[PDB]
């Protein structure tokens, strides 16, 4: 159960790694995955896509119907789905934007989610082509999220500057 491996302590309640969180969830099917997700749950690409191909198109058709009767989540807001294959369940979360003018503040709002669930595998909100500054993303998960998270961040030199950042 949630057999996290090679994460790095950076507090008493935030862990990070150098790895794909795709080839995570596979490996440890932990409770709760977090998908980097927009307001309309579309799986099109980076984090999301790569979650939504390894479901075989699973987390997409449950997306859809959640949207078809729920309405869209607004930025800062979640939804718990199934995580099918790769965990217990899918917490989506969407991050502000910032390449399309998105409010900062609503990072805090964003990793306010991850609070309703004890152990979580996430990825760095915000951070690749949704704009934020990534060392910025992990300040905010640091002073939000209180819950155990375990940050997968699929770029070694990334990884190595949010570290040095942070010690
Ligand atoms: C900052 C960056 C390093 C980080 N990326 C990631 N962080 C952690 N796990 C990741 N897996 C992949 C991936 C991509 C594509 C594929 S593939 O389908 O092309 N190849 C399949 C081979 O099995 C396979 C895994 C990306 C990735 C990240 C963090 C946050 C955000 C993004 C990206 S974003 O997607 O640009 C926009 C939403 C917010």
């Amino acid at each position: 159960v949630n057999s996290f491996s090679g994460y790095l302590k950076l507090t008493d309640n935030v862990y990070i790694k150098n790895a794909d969180i795709v080839e995570e969830a596979k490996k440890v099917k932990p409770t709760v995955v977090v998908n980097a997700a927009n307001v309309y749950l579309k799986h099109g690409g980076g984090v999301a896509g790569a979650l939504n191909k390894a479901t075989n198109n699973a987390m997409q058709v449950e997306s859809d119907d959640y949207i078809a009767t729920n309405g869209p989540l607004k930025v800062g807001g979640s939804c718990v789905l199934s995580g099918h294959n790769l965990a217990k369940h899918c917490l989506h979360v969407v991050g502000p934007n910032v390449n399309k003018g998105e409010d900062i503040q609503l990072l805090k709002s964003a990793y306010e989610n991850f609070n309703q669930h004890e152990v979580l595998l996430a990825p760095l909100l915000s951070a690749g082509i949704f704009g934020a500054d990534p060392i910025h993303s992990l300040r905010v998960c640091v002073d939000t999220v209180r819950t155990n998270v375990y940050l997968a961040v699929f770029d070694k030199n990334l990884y190595d500057k949010l570290v040095s950042s942070f010690l």
